[PDB]
């Protein structure tokens, strides 16, 4: 994709309507998020979505009941605000208590056990007493047991439609929700000679410890330009995460820009600057829909995110690289690291000119300079 066909938010019909989707926007052509659409029916009159995607999972709800949404990403809420349907920036669990008779939950399996187990008590918090809650998943992706797990937590639940692994069931609150579990965790590393303290919420990217194709980044980037090769420069980080990658640039004396699609990230990156008394701009931003047109870089760094077990690029990794180009200065230099058999190298040829590679282990290191 060029750069604005990544960005573009494209209108599909569906009966009565359309909603807009994007590249990089979950929630589309997703068989949990469709098998919800075609199940989900009113009940009360206030609705929450705690994981809409496009929107497409509670859309029947929509025109029939007042439905609010919470989403993390900003390539979704671009998709949802733009198909007119109410969603806020929000984390699962700054829903409102007591407050809704019905709430939908697409199961954010992906994003781990204690991601989805905040998200269900946020579920259950936000149930006035005798709401519901539709639940969807995966089996292979943990169905039966957060299904377990949000019966225990409201009371009777039956699934209410099947097709294949995936599920939809529909439980009642029927007792009072527990208290949201704790969320922050911590861990210190050492990167570079130096000392860091990261701080996260639930879902991120390499929890508890730096990833090390995070680290080899470093150290290759370090290796090249030297412990002073940093200073002073405008780098811009892609995906930044928590921050391995921010922090230890910010230290080094960059001036550090990050990016990154997950509010939940956004905050974590925001609290671990704070934590270790360093200055970068954490944006929340769908690659770099929250720069200016002009804003240019000395310096880009990413480890862009991976299809787990997948042979292919995802699309938001491409577009990492397409804006990598176009956002650096002349003479600018573009970092990147992935798994070793991922096929960056044909991308950065086509969009740099040329490229090295710095290191090649458990992961690669790919190198590019701005002509
Ligand atoms: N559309 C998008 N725009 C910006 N960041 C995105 C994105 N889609 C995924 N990401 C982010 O890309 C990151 C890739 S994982 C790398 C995280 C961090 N830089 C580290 O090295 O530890 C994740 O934090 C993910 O949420």
């Amino acid at each position: 994709l060029t750069r604005e066909a990544y960005h573009r938010l494209t209108p599909l019909p569906h009966p009565g309507g359309r909603l807009f989707i994007k590249p990089g926007a979950r929630g589309y052509r997703d068989p949990v998020h469709d098998l919800l659409q075609k199940t989900v029916e009113p009940f009360g009159e206030r609705a929450l979505d705690l994981n809409p995607g496009v929107g497409w999972g509670s859309l029947p709800l929509e025109g029939r009941m007042a439905v609010e949404r919470l989403e993390t990403s900003r390539a979704a809420f671009r998709c949802l605000t733009a198909s007119g349907l109410q969603a806020r920036l929000a984390l699962p669990w700054e829903a409102a208590a007591g407050a809704y008779d019905l709430v939908v939950l697409a199961l954010p399996a992906g994003r781990g056990t204690a991601y989805v187990q905040a998200s269900l008590v946020a579920a259950a918090r936000a149930l006035r007493m005798g709401g519901r809650l539709y639940l969807a998943g995966d089996k292979n992706k943990g169905f039966e047991r957060y299904f377990k797990e949000a019966r225990a937590l409201l009371g009777y639940g039956v699934v209410v439609r099947r097709e294949g692994p995936y599920r939809v069931a529909l439980l009642e609150k029927e007792k009072e929700a527990p208290p949201l579990p704790s969320l922050w965790r911590a861990f210190s590393a050492r990167i570079l000679g130096a000392e860091y303290t990261f701080h996260h919420l639930p879902g991120v990217f390499s929890a508890g410890k730096v990833d090390p194709a995070s680290l080899l980044l470093l150290e290759a980037l370090q290796e090249r330009l030297g412990p002073e090769g940093v200073r002073g420069r405008q780098v811009l980080d892609l995906g930044a995460g928590y921050g391995a990658l921010t922090l230890p640039l910010a230290r080094m004396g960059a001036e550090v820009v990050g990016v990154e699609d997950d509010l939940a990230s956004v905050l974590s990156l925001q609290k671990g600057l704070e934590a270790n008394a360093l200055k970068a701009q954490a944006l929340h931003s769908d690659v770099d829909e929250a720069l200016t047109e002009e804003a240019r870089f000395d310096i880009i760094v990413t480890n862009p995110p991976f299809h787990v077990g997948g042979a292919v690029i995802l699309d938001v990794a491409q577009a990492f690289v397409n804006v990598a180009a176009a956002r650096l200065r002349p003479g600018g230099v573009f970092f990147l690291v992935s798994n070793p058999f991922l096929k960056y190298e044909p991308l950065l040829e086509e969009k740099f000119g040329a490229f090295q590679t710095l290191k090649v282990a458990e992961y690669k290191v790919l190198f590019a300079e701005k002509r």
